């Protein structure tokens, strides 16, 4: 269904390096619909929970520290296959494996400063959206271009 | 002083026409610092108040209805001369009078569908910011590029 | 009215210098609607007629020769104030006078290699459209974005 | 040979979504030469014939209906390997399979709203060019950049 | 004559903020021909002489210090009216007076961090080119597009 | 290590076709640091040497003649994995094999007119840098964004 949603965040390095507009532009250009957007400063506990699956990994403390060091831009995007599509737009985890055309391919070098985050599955997207956004921060609306973007 | 702030909004037509990222990019490119950001659908009362100085104008009810018809993106930008600078970036109120290079000059035709709003003075900016954002919704942070952008 | 139309051409230097897509993008980005488009090679006589008002000027023979030297892209754009607005997008006739942001400001140097043409009035746009396009070559259609671009729509 | 040609179309969704200039820019940027261009509204029968090989597919009637629902921009591009190369610029048929950098990768979501068409072989490109363009509508010209783009030239 | 030349430099803040490519692109797009290009670290004495006319102005010490604080990219561009045209591309001295579309209009805020320099007259361009470039660093060549850019 | 360096050149066709700025922009956007830059017309002997590994190939004399036919822009870039990363940005040697998003994928058609060169290994990069640049022509400096681009 085109009502699938994903959580995308410009990480603190992406905000610091002025990539918020560029990232949003790429999602808008694709045809995805923006339904949540905010600037916020994650707390360390928020970072810990967001990345809870990686708690035993040796880079976790540094990841959690960095993610809560400065503002991020959190987003919710809606569209057909938008979880997979968002990841495609972002590129590989390690920017050295990412291809030009992707966000990490064009703008990042180091796996620990890879500019952006995107949910990796439909289930994790639901958890992340619910973690970062209140219901009143998600806007239900209809794109005037929906029939131009979707056949059904 | 570099701590001046202004309120910029992408209006519903700007959101619908996929100009959010482009608009944000222009403010980031200039050196301005994003300290507040949100997506929300104005209520009719918010629309009325935001445009309260125009209540006696014959286009008011249309303006209010349209401004409350779907999501806007509200933003707070910080920088030296950012109120005036934001308006320079936006272009003339009537896109017919706006020059190429500006947001309205590049992307709009009609005065009633002119994509974006910006505060018209330091004082009106303070009032708009106070109206659209709670204290806890602004993020204070230091651009790592601040010494590259400002002499003092 | 939003149904006003203008004729814009990418001149032979514009085609040669790969500016067709860039020029079309600027018009699309503004909200104008493309209702006629073609690539053609003007004849010298077509050039002479298109610029007939300028027959006495010293630059006319070179203008007419160049305009017919290779392909142009001819366009009809429709929108509110599109005659004046198209010319604003093009920038000043002499690129030395044009401002960055405009097509001539960004991409051209010399008044004789100024990349593009736009009709100078509502009446001349009508004449130019009728000169370059047959009735059946225009396409009338409704932009899905018309109510986002126009308040009255 | 550098004189190979292909047919590329911006489909009605591409025109509606203001992608004509962007698509043309990508082809110009690559070094391909534009030798035919027009805006037209296909008839349903023209659509049926253009996609005749796909008549048995379950999506055919919707494809043919949509393709004839509004204007397309039809193009003939010329260059070395332009049939294959044009398709690479377009990206995978289904945009979910297309990579960022390509037209479908950057701008489309749904296989039925995939913004553009490109001929799939040298022989089908010949057939498509002849179907959509009369001989006198093509413009043969020499790019001033031909020796910068091609070693053999 | 189309053989006029000017000196353009990306100043240390422009290099630091990754605007070298963008600036070069704008001059290439216009039709101007690049005939000299280099990355170098100005010395303080070099900065002093480059800005010698401003030696009595109260910002001179800071200007000279900043100009020699980091690398610049020096360039020589050739074309009809390229001294005036280069300045047009750069925008006003003070970015707050510069219009969108120009280099300072799009990318700068503060007069003391205005990203780029351009010679202000034919005579000063000649002095600057001769000061910053050796003869062997200027390349004489012919653009394959010269007949497309110039009528004569 | 982040101090790896590579040699990238815009070839004469790339200079003639106004791609210098675009190419530089792509390397800047990625996070790589420009430490050497110059415009020069290679001599025939420089062309022969630069491409010395291909002396026995049948396209050598054409390659050498063309590479020495007008100006190139020579560059030295510094960053983690920059040799491999530069080549990823450039795309496949034959533009027919190169993907959109890369320099050759976006801008070239013919293997003999493929716009740009990049060193193929850490060692060949060191040799190319040493061949094209004098010690005094490189500039060492610290990007103000280094902590935003690199974790360590
Ligand atoms: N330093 C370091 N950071 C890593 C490594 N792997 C992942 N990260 C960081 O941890 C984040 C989360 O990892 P993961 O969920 O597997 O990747 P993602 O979903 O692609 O971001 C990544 O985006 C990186 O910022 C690593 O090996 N080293
Ligand atoms: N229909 C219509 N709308 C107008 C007119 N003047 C202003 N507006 C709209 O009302 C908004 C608020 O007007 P104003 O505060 O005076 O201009 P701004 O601060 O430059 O946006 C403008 O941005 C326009 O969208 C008008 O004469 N007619
Ligand atoms: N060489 C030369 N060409 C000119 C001059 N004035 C105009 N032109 C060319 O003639 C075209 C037609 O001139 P005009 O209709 O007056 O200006 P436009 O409507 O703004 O294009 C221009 O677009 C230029 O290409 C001139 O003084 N010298
Ligand atoms: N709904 C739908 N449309 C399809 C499907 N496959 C192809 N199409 C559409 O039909 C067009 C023609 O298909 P085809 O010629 O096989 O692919 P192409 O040559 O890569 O465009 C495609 O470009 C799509 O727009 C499908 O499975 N479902
Ligand atoms: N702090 C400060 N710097 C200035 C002022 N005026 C000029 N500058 C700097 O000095 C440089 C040289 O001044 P000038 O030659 O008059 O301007 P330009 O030719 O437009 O750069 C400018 O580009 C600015 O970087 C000023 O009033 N205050
Ligand atoms: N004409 C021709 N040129 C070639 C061929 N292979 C390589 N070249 C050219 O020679 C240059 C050097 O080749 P090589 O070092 O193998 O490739 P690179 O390091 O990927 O550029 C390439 O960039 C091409 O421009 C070929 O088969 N034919
Ligand atoms: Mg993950
Ligand atoms: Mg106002
Ligand atoms: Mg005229
Ligand atoms: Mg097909
Ligand atoms: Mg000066
Ligand atoms: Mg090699």
């Amino acid at each position: 269904m085109p009502s699938e949603r994903t959580f995308i965040a410009v990480k603190p390095d992406g905000v610091q390096r002025n990539l918020v507009g560029e990232i949003i532009k790429r999602f808008e250009n694709k045809g995805y619909k923006l339904v949540g957007l905010k600037l916020l400063q994650p707390t360390e506990e928020q970072a810990k929970q967001h990345y809870i699956d990686l708690a035993s990994k040796p880079f976790y403390s540094g990841l959690v520290s960095y993610f809560s060091s400065g503002p991020i831009v959190g987003m919710v995007w809606e569209g057909l296959g938008v979880v997979k599509g968002g990841r495609v737009l972002l590129g590989a985890t390690n920017p050295a494996d990412s291809l030009p055309g992707t966000i990490r391919g064009d703008f990042a070098v180091d796996v620990g400063r890879n500019v952006c985050h995107g949910s990796d599955s439909v289930e994790s997207a639901k958890r992340e959206i619910a973690f970062w956004f209140k219901a009143e921060e998600l806007v239900s609306w209809t794109s005037h271009s929906v029939k131009q973007i979707y056949e059904r």
